[PDB]
């Protein structure tokens, strides 16, 4: 599949990397998990 679809986000702002990928717990940006 194709990159996430946003590049980092925030322990809150989860919904930012929710189209593709879903957001890490890491709150220094870390990088999207590709869930399949």
């Amino acid at each position: 599949l194709p990159r996430c679809d946003s590049p980092f986000c925030s322990l809150f702002r989860i919904g930012l990397c929710g189209d593709k990928c879903t957001c890490v717990p890491l709150p220094i940006f870390g990088l999207c998990v590709p869930d399949v």
